[PDB]
């Protein structure tokens, strides 16, 4: 017969599949607060200690698993702290469930204690964003909001008045529409389109297969036309891992979180095929101007011809149509072109090993990576954030298809490695789980480092401490007339952070400490989270987008120097073997 | 002849007297950055480790000052960080200017990364909210926001595209408008009006003067009217220390931050003259359901008559109409309803010193605060954070019109203790400050404790550590109907934490352990921040607004349950004190 | 070599295929009317009198043809009298594009004449809202608006600065891709589900399909899969018209706008397939409280199970699933189901014949609705506004799949029936187009009367003239406790404002009139606009709603006087027909 309105929208999230949620309670949002807490055996509340933490996991629950994120925060200063995790779900379009504490109805427009009109604040991050003033209808705004946002692939947030979670409303006045969820139907390719596609395709003489994300089903397909056609591949940063790293003709993704090959093929290319990819930097790096004709593969008609001038645009299915190409098409010999490439993805990989392989002296970010990959499980899933980690990570990871790594992509908010990891480990409580952040990043979310000790969560937590916000420092020295502003600050010993929150941790600062460190660590993680505070050197990364390698272009000064600051005397332009194999440049 | 427009920016902050703001570098924002490092010997960037920290920091500025707060936030997630101190300076209503990085107008509107339209972002927090679009105005644009961020209290928000402030401009292209300054006219009272008001108010019987932070220049009327005319003093808690807390006829504040005395008196008042106040609980609580006669002052017109039916309202200032009122008076007797009310205000204050002088044993908040008046010096400022501390202190500090004490009042966001104190200590460096923080509200921002050593701010942090949200754990224990959930979480070690940021520290657990860490953490911040953990009972402080101690209105078990729990065997009802003098309840 | 941008705009509209666009030009909007002027030869530029009427006629635009309609109004008033047709398209969901004037970049933010920020005006309603900041990027801006527009059927908008179509850009600073718009090649629907929703549909007893504008392509197989398994067929009242009015097992649509058959037939159906339907009415009237099986098809995952709990939901097109349905069903005899629906539809229809078949007399809608039938084409388009008119054109209209009818359907917006009729002419001038429109309708955009004088766009404007808001006095007489207030008015003679802009125009108000003044009209709107004003009784239309028919359910006093007041005496009840074929209530 009755059911208090707060337990039918606990339902709703049951019956919606929701295993997990993220919050910090308060009295505008005390009755939602009281039917999870009668719910506790069927649905699990994770206790964050800033609320942006609990957005920023819900976002990377999606992210990894496609199921809906959730999150609340309490009126006022609660949801205003989601921020930055909302943002993140819009920008990479994955659909995050947030619940605002409100006043009661009774007291809504009086300007009481932490009362404001709350539904402005939301409504440029939220594709739904209602506030909610009936108890009888409250699961169906519950369930209208979930089904929005995975439809929509976005954000849906509902501002609840605390009295009326606490209202009866009868058993008959709701239901969750849960079971009849289908994803969008995925568009097939149209024959005539593939096979003109194709003939362009097959007559480039110097072709790239450049995809991203939108090609994830796609890894089998993305590496047999490769080596079927004997075409290189290059990715987004976020595709890396789609295809194996260790695939001889990847050439890692462009720009600055970017590899060497990449940037030096496509200002060579003549046709690329441009496949589940959204690249931001297309335009304003001007990336595509030598391109003679560009051929696209998408799902979504908003992002057929945006990047570039496009002669050839399918609107299917990357898979589906992968599969149509590769169907049509048989076994080419070797050409220049590959071998060209495939000779300058050897030369390096040599200089990356070079620099990972070193055994003695100051630690650099290089060899700290190196020790990841070597306690590594073979399907272990990186959380990674913001700045000169997602460029040495791009560098240095080796991946397969089994991995999984997430970032914040396009809005890249710092602090999120700490929440990635904590829902990485939630999802997936088997898999090895890596935290990889620098220390400007870890600190402004450290507080939930206590969340893994709390909820018994094993994360490997690796800061990389350089006393720098390096990715900026690098930029400033790039553009800036004056001196360096805001980029060099004060030590934090990690290790004793981790402490404080009664968590495993060690600090080291020499390379050869690192094989035991990181040998202790992968042992204490197989029960409790452990933090390794790397402090390394202040070296610039080699900027792949500022190559001072070919003695055609830079001057010698400006090349002996390139190769005494980046350690690079062994790498040898892309113009030296585009010049064995008789092409020019 | 040319100017680069970034440097005219800075120039028209430096016009207007800004000496320090706050942020966190990025591409977006770096040619400010540069403005900024030419001109660091005349203008003091302060770097945050999040800059959330920098906005409520920026908004403490103008709390204490009266002078605007400046703070910035890099493009995308800089930028929406800010939000929990943009509308605590909203709530709060001070001025505080806030510089949003955005790519360059030739990126705009491309999607490119970390773009987006960053305009309906600030569109409900802000007074002024504009995207700049030309580098000659963008003085003027900059000078305009400040000039209405002061006029209206409130927050001005300018989104700058990062080249701009690179162009040049000429020096006649700009000017600031700061040396025509002026604050808003006060208007002065009608006799007319203080005459009906001045005998309404010596008609009643049982008179309180309730005040708010609108009456902060008139603490010396205040006082001698509540003396010549035998009137008690209530107010609101953030108008705590405008009378001296010492004064004997102060009842404290109302509703929950709270102390008894008030709570009593305003239910059996007949005429209140509400005074600059804009009590956020007047309707919601039924504050004035008894109320016979309301008389209120006032400077916004917007107010008059707002809080409850006004018999009597005049529009001005606070000071000049209670130097009218005492013009008009002369001293009367004592009354019945004065004494009672200062016998009631002893027997309470008797049972505040007895919670605070215990000597040994477990560890409670009220020891504590009675270590921090030992060593605080007459004009100690107090930046305070949010939850069972605002409770606390309110009952336990003792305070005169030389301290001063911030929080985030109205739109009461956590996390503000820190960046309180780090504002405090800039703009007063010879004063004693003092940061108290509950352990949830210290660890929204303990990351920022390493800027008070970065930057050499002497602050003594008190963390209270009860691993809990006290606050809400007491109102799920009067509301909820099933367990608490949410609500006891781990423990932080602050002690440790602070060793990792490498200031000194000290945990405490007994009663006994307090005079020696508490001299020695006096003597530390003559030169260096230092921070004490202490760590507390979970003991719930009486609640003011559920007294269970007259037996005309609770049970004898309840009485006695009340009277154990809160070690309240010795306070008395009002009643009490009412019937020894002669008058009823 | 250079091109300026205001013609790279023009001829990125030319390349999407624009033929005419809306608006009234300002200075804040002149550089665009240049290009325009210099491009008349391509593109027609329409001058409306006021700008929702631009906005209007590019919604009924997309509604009409599938083609992203274009308006576009000057700064601050010429823009915000955009929005109750921007409303209408992103409500109705059609395509369109917004251009709005702003004031050039250098003046922007100097609060000079007619400037404001115009982004926060926009966010609502629009899908894209943007303000352009350089001109070699504006193209692209456009061009993108464009897109997202047909992608997410709603409406973007951009805010031009006056100064940047001036400007010059190279010939490739831009490109379109309309060259790579396309339409999604989509799945059959799964054999598997298809066949449950078949297995279902037999073996009800009383099934109805109940189908909205998602079934526009469906028309033949919904008609088919009727008569072969004699099944009833009901639409929403937009989707009037998909199947030809007479096909006898056609009820109408449910609820006011409405027709008594469907919904007395809803109300006993045990199994609903509802198919492209999102009828609002659904969960506030209770319309399916009563049926056992609810079966969906629909093609966007978003509306699975939304109006109702949902037994199967099927994810796909409308015409095919329906066909595949068709292709595995054969002949099922005569139910008595069928026959009573049959039955209750001749009696209902006889009672239309009626009302309009009365020969001499008062006019009444009925009969003037009866004259339009007389001269109407068999592809004739309607155009029709928001009020009684709905319902009687609803009722009265027969139409086949050769008409299209459009209207303000979900934000229902008065005054769209001249817009939506200049927009059907433009497109159509070779169909015969009708606009039909109540007083109050009409009279919101009677100004626009001169734009078909002006463009020779030769409507029949036929105006029902009762000086009432007839539509909301009838609701006022079923809600409102005191008497009628705002909806009974003055006079206005239509015949003497079509005079006024020098149109050709009629007045009747006898039923004996009609023959030759509609005679006249159709011949004189072979060359040039026309408009009839038939002056109208007061008399409510049948309430489909609030029928008291049955004994077993009114009184036979309110039985009585129904049908005396809606000249109902030969009406019966659907039960009566029901019992005749042996079937219970
Ligand atoms: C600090 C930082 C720096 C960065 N720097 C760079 C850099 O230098 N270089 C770089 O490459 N990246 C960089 N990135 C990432 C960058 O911001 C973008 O997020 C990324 O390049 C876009 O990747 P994507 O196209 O794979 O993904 P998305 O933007 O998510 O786009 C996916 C595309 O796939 C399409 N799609 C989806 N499903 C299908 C399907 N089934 N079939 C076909 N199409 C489909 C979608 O419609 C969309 O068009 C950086 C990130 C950070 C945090
Ligand atoms: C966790 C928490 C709990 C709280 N609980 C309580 C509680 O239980 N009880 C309580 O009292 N407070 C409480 N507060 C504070 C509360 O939210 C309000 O901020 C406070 O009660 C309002 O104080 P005010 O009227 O002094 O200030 P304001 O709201 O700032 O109002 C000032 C008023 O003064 C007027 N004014 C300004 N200048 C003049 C002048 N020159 N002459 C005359 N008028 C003038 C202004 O127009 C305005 O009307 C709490 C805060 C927190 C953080
Ligand atoms: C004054 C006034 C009163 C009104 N009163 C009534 C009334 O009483 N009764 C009434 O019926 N209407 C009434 N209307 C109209 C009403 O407001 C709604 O607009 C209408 O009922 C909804 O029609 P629809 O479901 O056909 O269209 P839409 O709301 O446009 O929905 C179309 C649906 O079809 C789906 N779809 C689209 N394409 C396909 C495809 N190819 N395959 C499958 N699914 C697809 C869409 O996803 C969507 O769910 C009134 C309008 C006015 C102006
Ligand atoms: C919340 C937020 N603030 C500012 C930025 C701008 N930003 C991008 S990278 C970076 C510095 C990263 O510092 P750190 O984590 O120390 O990494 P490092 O480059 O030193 O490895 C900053 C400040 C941002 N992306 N997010
Ligand atoms: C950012 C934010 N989140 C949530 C709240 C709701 N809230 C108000 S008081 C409180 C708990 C305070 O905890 P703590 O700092 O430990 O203080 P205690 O009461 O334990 O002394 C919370 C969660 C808030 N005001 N601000
Ligand atoms: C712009 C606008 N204002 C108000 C309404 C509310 N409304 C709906 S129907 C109606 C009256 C319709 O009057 P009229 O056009 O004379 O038609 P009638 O019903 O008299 O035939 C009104 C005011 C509306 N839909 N649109
Ligand atoms: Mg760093
Ligand atoms: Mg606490
Ligand atoms: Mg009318
Ligand atoms: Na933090």
């Amino acid at each position: 017969t009755n059911i208090l309105a707060g337990a039918a929208v606990i339902k709703v999230l049951e019956a919606w599949g929701v295993d997990h949620l993220y919050g910090i309670p308060g009295g505008s949002i005390n009755s939602i607060m009281d039917a999870l807490s009668a719910e506790r055996d069927r649905i699990h509340y994770i206790q964050v200690r800033h609320e942006e933490v609990g957005a920023m996991a819900a976002a990377a629950d999606a992210k990894l698993t496609g199921k809906i994120g959730v999150c609340f925060g309490s009126a006022g200063p609660g949801g205003t702290h989601l921020m930055n995790g909302l943002y993140d779900a819009r920008e990479d379009h994955v659909p995050v469930l947030a619940l605002i504490g409100q006043f009661g109805t009774t007291g809504m427009n009086m300007d009481t204690f932490q009362e404001m009109n709350e539904n402005p604040i939301y409504a440029d991050v939220a594709d739904y964003n209602v506030t909610a003033v009936n108890a009888a209808t409250l699961p169906h705004v519950i369930d209208e909001a979930i089904r929005r946002a995975y439809a929509h692939q976005g954000v849906a947030v509902v501002q609840i008045p605390v009295d009326l979670p606490w209202q009866q409303i009868s058993a008959e006045d709701w239901y969750a529409s849960a079971n009849n969820y289908q994803t969008p139907l995925l568009p097939e390719p149209d024959v005539q389109a593939v096979t003109r596609l194709t003939q362009t395709l097959l007559a480039a003489e110097r072709p790239l297969i450049y995809y991203g994300i939108g090609a994830r089903k796609a890894g089998k397909e993305l590496e047999q036309l490769s080596k079927t056609l004997k075409i290189p591949l290059m990715s987004t940063y976020p595709a890396k891992g789609i295809v194996a790293d260790r695939y001889p003709a990847y050439l890692g993704s462009a720009n600055r979180v970017a590899q060497k090959p990449a940037n030096e093929a496509l200002a060579q290319a003549d046709v690329v095929l441009f496949v589940g990819n959204n690249y931001p930097f297309a335009e304003v790096s001007k990336a595509f101007k030598n391109t003679r004709y560009f051929l696209q593969i998408d799902i979504d008609p908003a992002k057929l011809g945006k990047r570039h001038k496009t002669d050839i645009a399918v609107l299917a299915d990357a898979q589906k149509t992968l599969a149509a190409i590769l169907a049509q098409v048989s076994e080419r010999e070797s050409t220049p072109w590959w071998q060209a490439n495939l000779a300058n993805v050897k030369n390096w990989r040599a200089y990356l090993a070079s620099l990972e392989d070193k055994q003695e002296g100051p630690l650099q970010a290089y060899q700290v990576l190196r020790a990841v990959n070597k306690i590594a499980e073979p399907d272990a899933i990186y959380s990674i954030d913001v700045g000169d980690i997602n460029l040495n990570a791009n560098r240095h990871l080796k991946l397969t298809p089994s991995n999984r790594h997430i970032t914040s992509n396009l809005f890249a908010t710092m602090g999120v490695g700490i929440p990635g990891a904590i829902a990485a480990k939630l999802n997936y409580p088997e898999r090895q789980v890596f935290n990889l952040a620098g220390d400007g990043g870890a600190s402004m979310t450290m507080q939930d480092l206590v969340t893994q000790v709390q909820y018994h969560l094993p994360v490997i937590n690796v800061v990389f401490t350089n006393c720098q916000y390096g990715f900026i420092k690098d930029e400033q020295e790039d553009t800036n007339q004056n001196d360096f502003i805001g980029v060099e600050f004060n030590d934090i010993d990690f290790s004793k952070i981790a402490d404080g929150v009664h968590m495993q941790a060690f600090r080291v600062n020499k390379i050869e400490q690192l094989p035991d460190v990181f040998e202790q660590a992968k042992a204490i993680a197989q029960h409790e989270p452990v933090l390794i505070d790397a402090v390394i050197t202040g070296d610039r990364p080699l900027p792949a987008e500022k190559l001072r390698l070919d003695s055609a272009m830079s001057s010698a000064a400006d090349i002996e120097a390139f190769k005494q600051r980046y350690e690079a005397q062994d790498l040898q332009p892309l113009s030296t073997y585009l010049k064995q194999f008789g092409l020019d440049d």
